[PDB]
């Protein structure tokens, strides 16, 4: 089965309203830059972003010129001429619209609140899909809180029901309409809904993990934003999942959620696989096509794990564009983010950057020793290890933000496609290194074990193992006369 | 309010059937030893034990001569002529009948299963009470398991309903019929039903905690069986309450249930009071009128906290009675337990026993250096500290197992009554020592706290405190945009 390759196409309202394929000052990345070769390397394009309005319906931003929007979307769906498996999804939400303090947050909360509201919202999603010609629905609410999760789930179930009906009505068995979400890739936000992951992922084709932005100027210590594995020399974090609303025991929580821990891509993936009912095949690893830049860093680690002086707030609360060589940063008025395209040009421009490699995290970084700058980013090399991980862990594929940030040759997308599909690419000896793996164990990833069947009537000592109702259990203390499941003395430690 | 003084009167069936007040070889402790003075020192006698039979009704051991039982019970209820507050309860259960592997356990489990069975059982209880002249019902099931708790609770509620009706029907408003249970005094057994303590204690006048047998030959290290407070030099135990099905977060469990911990009387009491809806006035502290003995102990600490050679199985798997001086050990054919009466006699008989005192646990012990014997017990000195604790913690009173183990003058019973009621006893300056206190915090003992009201739309840093919906909450990490209770990010730390 082919791995998914899901690329975001983000276009702001003002670029739609002034869309041209002839002026990168106005539209830096028009649809024309998605060549047939690139269209064939994608399985999905997530057009972004739509929103939920005051009427609790899916909708375009009210300032959108609808004729221009339709034309942009038609250009994207025309790419299917080059790739009969390609789907143009649309994404609802994103940080700006749907974060707790964002402009439309209340509409997300209220849309999912009732049977009537969920039905109206779900219908509106399918209507948008059909009217503009999209191939599925992606929801990027960042992020539902605990009390909202059940309504969120029910809304997803309702969309699934309509989409399946629409597939049959439209003859689309060969390319069914799909439903995805963008999920948190770090434990703090994930702990909002982690306990209900199984019910969240049941109606979905994929959950696309945002396994990036794991570092940024809002943290006091510079770090890799998408480390695959952990580096003991780097910062560690409170494991927020041990506070999730799971109902588990102290021993269960402790063995599943070591704390502090390394905030890495492997952590997020393994934390999802620890839950029963979450299939590896639905998990999609997100990767960034951009880096995050920091100023005021010190030496001794190439800029890693240093204090810094980078403002954390949004929008960038300054006019000082200190990322030397970053013309896109001046255009966009933020030196703290740079596309891979721009970073490549900064590297070939002799601006004083060194490209370094951390072989524990398996990620590159830039250090500017003259000016004290650090940039965490991904490239075709880090993507080798991530793609091997996706294959070994039997994940559904890869997602990235976003297409406009690749270089003009499409090298990052071409790399991902190569690592999954090229017949002359062989990563059998790629060394995944000795960086820290996430070691938590939970009900969904218990080791297979054997043990004598439990016998009613028997008194068991501390540490005894038995099999019962399909699991292997271990006593936590002595003189146990109760059966596994029926008494808190037993810990589930294996699968039969 | 007068403190309860609840003494168990245990008599085996063979002693009931051959009852006599003229031959200690046959009945060691006849009721006639309960003089009018001793009668005024008690508030309750728990006659022990009745059972639940295969008809799922309260009943006497079927081997009981009924007339002889009636006569013993009359000897007890005649004592009420000397104390108009005295109640002669009867206790159903005990370890032998009701432990998981005991002879009647299935009858306890099945009696409480359905509305019909609970009604039949409860009416059984009230009928026995009235037929024999008892003043209330005590249930000593050691111990209901989690799936049985709800049924057990309903049975208690049913008994409560009937007893109240009987109160009004017999005009007993001045001395209403009562309902009590014996509860676990150590965390391992307590963990079976701890999460439902509120429901359990609601229908009761008292829950009588079995805060003894906290050490024994089944343990690998010698220790005090009823330490009031902890000794850091002593052994510590896994806190099983952290595995009870409470539904609390990792931080909540950890702050409520330190582990390892000192298995003490104070621990059991404070563990009960950490649960909301468990009033201190219903909690009764149990104390033992017997000691437990260990052989093969090393020197250097008076035999405390040493290895040993004592068998742990029941019945005693030997005829070697190695406890120099203990008559009763041969009579009853177990050298591991000895009444306070017998231990006093061993102390005055110049057998080589030294009485030592632990001023952290506030308890006595006996050491026998030449044959290496260790005895843990209580006496009138340890009872001073336990009685002051009962007063300071506003507990309901004291319970003890059992009357027939006090010395012939009843010094232990007299001591308890004195410490609670004697005008010429003054414990105002009694020093409770520096032993370890149990410091866990839970929903039932959250402190009053004060903090600024939560402000929606505000972002909070790690450690911030707000007031919201009746509690004070603290954030566990930073950049918190969610409301308290609404999120894994916030920890209940106090009450408004
Ligand atoms: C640590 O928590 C934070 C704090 C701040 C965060 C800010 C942003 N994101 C996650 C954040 C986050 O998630 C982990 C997602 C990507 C993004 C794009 C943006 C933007 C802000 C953000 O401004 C406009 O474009
Ligand atoms: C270590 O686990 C055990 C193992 C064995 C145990 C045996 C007994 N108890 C706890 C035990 C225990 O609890 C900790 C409670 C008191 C008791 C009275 C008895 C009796 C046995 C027991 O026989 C009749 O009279």
């Amino acid at each position: 089965t082919r791995k998914a390759v899901i690329g975001y196409y983000f276009i702001p309202t003002n670029q739609i309203n002034n869309y041209t394929e002839t002026d990168t000052s106005v539209v830096p990345f028009p649809v024309s830059n998605i060549t047939p070769a690139k269209a064939k390397q994608l399985t999905h394009i997530n057009f972004s972003f739509l929103d939920i309005n005051s009427n609790l319906e899916c909708a375009w931003d009210p300032a959108t010129n609808d004729a221009k929007a339709r034309d942009v979307v038609n250009r994207l769906t025309a790419l299917k001429a080059h790739n009969p498996s390609l789907r143009i999804m649309f994404s609802i939400g994103g940080w700006y619209y749907s974060n707790d303090l964002g402009v439309s947050h209340a509409n997300y909360v209220n849309a999912v609140k009732t049977p009537a509201s969920r039905a109206k919202f779900a219908q509106s999603c399918v209507r948008i899909m059909k009217d503009y010609g999209f191939d599925g629905v992606d929801i990027d609410w960042e992020y539902p809180q605990a009390a909202e999760v059940d309504g969120f789930i029910a809304a997803l179930q309702e969309i699934r029901t309509l989409l399946n009906q629409q597939t049959i009505t439209d003859g689309r068995q060969a390319l069914p309409y799909q439903l995805t979400i963008a999920g948190a890739g770090g434990a703090f936000f994930l702990s909002r809904y982690y306990s209900k992951l199984a019910q969240i992922v049941a109606p979905l084709d994929y959950i696309n993990l945002m396994t990036y932005d794991l570092a940024g100027p809002w943290e006091k210590v510079t770090n890799h934003q998408a480390a695959l594995f952990g580096d003991a020399a780097g910062p560690t974090f409170y494991n927020a999942l041990r506070e999730a609303n799971l109902g588990w025991s102290w021993e269960e929580l402790t063995r599943a959620f070591p704390s502090p821990f390394s905030l890495t891509v492997d952590a997020a993936v393994q934390q999802h696989l620890m839950m029963e009912g979450v299939p590896s095949a639905k998990i999609v690893m997100g990767v960034p096509f951009y880096g995050r830049a920091f100023k005021g860093v010190s030496g001794g680690n190439g800029g890693q794990y240093s204090s810094h002086s980078t403002p954390g707030e949004d929008p960038y609360p300054s006019t000082d564009y200190w990322l030397v060589g970053c013309e896109e940063c001046v255009r966009d008025k933020d030196p703290r983010i740079a596309s891979y395209r721009q970073l490549e040009q900064m590297l070939q421009g002799n601006y004083g950057y060194q490209r370094l490699w951390n072989d524990k995290t398996k990620t590159p970084y830039l250090y500017h020793a003259q000016n004290g700058l650090f940039v965490t980013y991904d490239d075709a090399e880090s993507f080798k290890y991530k793609a091997k991980y996706i294959k070994q862990q039997q994940l559904g594929g890869v997602m990235f933000w976003h297409l406009g940030q690749d270089n003009r040759n499409g090298d990052l997308l071409a790399a991902l496609d190569r690592y999954f599909n090229a017949a002359d690419y062989d990563d059998s000896q790629l060394d995944m290194g000795t960086g820290l793996r996430y070691t938590g164990v939970g009900p969904g990833n218990l080791p297979i074990m054997t043990a004598p069947a439990y016998v009613p009537g028997t008194t068991y000592a501390q540490g005894a193992l038995v099999s019962y109702q399909g699991y292997v259990w271990q006593t936590k203390w002595g003189y146990i006369t109760s059966a596994p499941g029926s008494d808190s003395a037993w810990l589930k430690v294996g699968r039969v």
